[PDB]
């Protein structure tokens, strides 16, 4: 699809049989979801943004379907203000910016 | 232009006699610029992201040129690590997400 930006580009993602709303975030290097359970091993990681750094759990090679498009990649889980789809998965679904 | 997301979507912007590099950021509601001593009236604001909140100065009706596309609107100025072009100006230059 083509998504304009007068509203937040929120979309429905599917991850582990669960539907969630997430923000398509071109200013985010990585994908970070609010606290949830995911299966498998994780690694502690720290990521930073405008307000400083947080601790997250890094899960690798996780399937997520984003607005019907398949990605499999790294998903961080932690105290993000909102669920964020970052460039690591936006590239997988063929997302570009256009003007 | 079409901008892929393999790397950070940095572009050149001009605000007065400072050309700057800034992120085209679909996850940003507002435009947030690194500290600069802009003229005119402003209002204090707090904005939240990963890690918490920062204090910024809200300037209104500031002209900004983004890759030769003219925009004019609200610009927040504060201790952000990166210049961020948010949706308030992305809409003005006709920017969409496409996949
Ligand atoms: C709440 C939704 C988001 C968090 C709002 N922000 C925009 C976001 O794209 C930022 C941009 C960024 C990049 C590098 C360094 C710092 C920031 N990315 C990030 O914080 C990402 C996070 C990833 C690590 C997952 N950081 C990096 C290094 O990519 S935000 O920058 O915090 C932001 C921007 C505008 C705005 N207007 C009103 S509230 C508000 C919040």
């Amino acid at each position: 699809p083509q998504i304009t930006l007068w509203k937040r580009p929120l979309v429905t993602i599917r991850i582990g049989g669960q539907l969630k709303e997430a923000l398509l975030d071109t200013g985010a290097d990585d994908t970070v979801l609010e606290e949830m359970n995911l299966p498998g091993k994780w690694k502690p990681k720290m990521i930073g943004g405008i307000g400083g750094f947080i601790k997250v759990r890094q899960y690798d090679q996780i399937p997520i379907e984003i607005c019907g498009h398949k990605a499999i990649g790294t998903v961080l889980v932690g105290p993000t203000p909102v669920n964020i789809i970052g460039r690591n998965l936006l590239t997988q679904i063929g997302c570009t910016l256009n003007f």
